[PDB]
Formats: C-alpha cells, structure tokens, sequence
C-alpha cells in the first residue's frame, strides 16, 4: 500500500546505487513508461538530508531542458525517497561507451560533436540559472533514441555557481582547481569534465584516478584517442582541458563553436 507499489508496476532493473536502484516501472494511471529511483530516506534535519532535498530540487529546477532527463515527481515513503523521471530507452553512456569499448567501434567524429553540442546546451542552461553540475561523466548521462539526444540525468552534486563550499565530483572527470578548493571558476570544471567525457566516448583507456597520468592531463595534456579526428576538433578538446580555467570556453561560446556549426540541429 505505499505509492510506489499502487501506482506503478516495477518492469525491469535498469540502474543500482550503494542505498537503492532505479526500476523501469509502467505507471497505471497514464500507461506510461517511467524510471523510479528509490533510495533509503536520510534522517530528518541532518546534512545528508540537505543533501537529498537539493537534488529533488536541482530535478525540479533542471529537468524541463531537452538536454536534462525529464522530472515528473518525487515524494518519501517511511524509510524511502523516490524520484520519478522519463526512461530513456538508450540506457546510460558509460554503457554505450563500455560496449563500444568491447567492439572496437567507437563514437566517430560526427557523433562525438553531437554528444559535445548537446551535453554543452544541457551545461549552459545550468549555468545560466546560476548553477553547476559538478560531476558530468558518462554514467552520469543518458540516451534516448527515436536522431539521438543525449541528457545529463545525475544531478547529485549540482550546487549553485558562487558556492563557497563544494561537493567534489569523480576523481577521473575532476579539474586540478576544484581538488585544490578553488572555486572562482566552478562552470569551468564542468567543461573540463566534459572534455574528458567526449575523450572516453572518442575510445580512449579508462581515465586515471590519481597518479602520474592524472597529473599529466590536469597540465592539459589529451589522452591517446584510438582514431583520427579533426587537428581543430582535438584543439576544442585540448582548450576545454587548459589548466588555466579561463582559457576554457564557456558552455555558450562552446554551442556557438565554428567547429560544432554542423553538429546543430
Ligand atoms: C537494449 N537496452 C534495454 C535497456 C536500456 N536501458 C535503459 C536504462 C536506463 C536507466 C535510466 C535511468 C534514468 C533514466 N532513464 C534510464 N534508462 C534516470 O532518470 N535515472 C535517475 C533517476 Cl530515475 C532519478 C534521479 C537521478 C537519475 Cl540519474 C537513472 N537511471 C538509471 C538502462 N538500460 C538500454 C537498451
Ligand atoms: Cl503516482
Ligand atoms: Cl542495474
Ligand atoms: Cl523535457
Ligand atoms: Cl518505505
Ligand atoms: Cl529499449
Ligand atoms: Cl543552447
Ligand atoms: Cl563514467
Ligand atoms: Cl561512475
Ligand atoms: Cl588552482
Ligand atoms: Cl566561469
Ligand atoms: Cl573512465
Ligand atoms: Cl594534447
Ligand atoms: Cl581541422
Ligand atoms: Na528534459
């Protein structure tokens, strides 16, 4: 008798975290497809439950842009927190990436401009309602096929712009100034994550999470990328890496790049 189960019935398994799992579930009313995420309900006025609230927040906030997953509802159940979000039928990035991986055919230099364009119309949207995302990378993304739209879907560390205090994102996807608790620049993070996200869907190895290899990119230094692309389309990539974060376009000058003029639909 709890809303998640009266309401909805539970198709597939389709996400797993540490405290819960995302389902695809039809919901009986509207007969529509939906994914539910379900997660153990932090206590009453701790941080953990700040924590909490700001996503549902940043999900009701964001979720109206075409490059966001869609929000539809979020509520709390004795011991849970739901939210209820569009299914994307492409299922997440990294798994698109893992597969290709496998196969030895990856994003080629048309669609990896797609993927840059769109997750950089999704980016600057957020940083034009005074927001950060503060962890773009590809399990963080996901895709929906009919032309293909990519949509940033994790809105777990998104915090406002001028935020003194900062949730850090992945090691692998993180600029050396956030590490170092510089947060003049917080949009520049999520372009340098951003990068390094279109370097993984490109074919590079898995990305370092410290050492030698971590430091050399943080100098901005590209991984190997397993095929030809473009000297201009590398130098975008190369730039969104700068070490100094303002040399890195913003999300508006990067949807407006010359180089990404074809991409746009
Ligand atoms: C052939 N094959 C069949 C199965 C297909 N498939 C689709 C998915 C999938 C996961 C997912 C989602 C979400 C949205 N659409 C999704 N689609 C989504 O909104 N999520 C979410 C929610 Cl519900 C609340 C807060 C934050 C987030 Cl990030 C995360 N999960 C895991 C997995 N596999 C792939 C193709
Ligand atoms: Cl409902
Ligand atoms: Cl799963
Ligand atoms: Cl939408
Ligand atoms: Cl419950
Ligand atoms: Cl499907
Ligand atoms: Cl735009
Ligand atoms: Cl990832
Ligand atoms: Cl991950
Ligand atoms: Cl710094
Ligand atoms: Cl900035
Ligand atoms: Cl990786
Ligand atoms: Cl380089
Ligand atoms: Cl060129
Ligand atoms: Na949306």
């Amino acid at each position: 008798k709890s809303r998640y189960t009266t309401e909805f019935h539970e198709l597939e398994k389709i996400g797993s975290g540490e405290f819960g799992s995302v389902f695809k579930c039809v919901k009986r009313l509207d007969g529509c497809i939906y994914a539910i995420k379900r997660s153990k309900k932090p206590l009453a006025g701790s941080v953990d439950e700040q924590n909490a609230l700001r996503e549902v927040y940043a999900h009701a906030v964001l979720g109206q842009h075409s490059h966001v997953v869609r929000y539809f509802s979020a509520w709390a159940e004795d011991d849970h927190m739901l939210i209820q979000n569009e299914y994307c039928n492409g299922g997440s990035l990294a798994d698109a990436i893992s597969e290709n991986y496998r196969i030895m055919s990856y994003f080629k230099e048309a669609e990896l401009k797609d993927l840059l364009l769109q997750v950089g119309r999704g980016l600057r949207y957020i940083h034009s309602m005074s927001l950060v995302h503060m962890d773009i990378k590809p399990s963080n993304i996901f895709i929906s096929r009919t032309k293909v739209m990519f949509k940033i879907g994790d809105l777990g560390h998104v915090t406002r712009i001028s935020s003194p205090q900062v949730e850090e994102g992945d090691s692998r996807f993180l600029a050396n100034e956030v590490l170092q608790e510089n947060y003049t620049h917080l949009p520049k993070a999520d372009i340098f994550a951003l990068a390094l996200t279109v370097v993984c869907a490109a074919g590079a190895e898995p990305l370092p999470r410290n050492g030698d290899q971590w430091h050399e990119i943080r100098q901005g230094r590209l991984p190997r990328i397993p095929q030809v692309l473009s000297q201009e389309f590398t130098e975008l990539l190369k730039v969104m890496i700068h070490p100094d974060p303002e040399r890195r376009p913003s999300a508006m000058a990067l949807v407006k790049h010359s180089v990404l003029l074809s991409a746009s639909r």
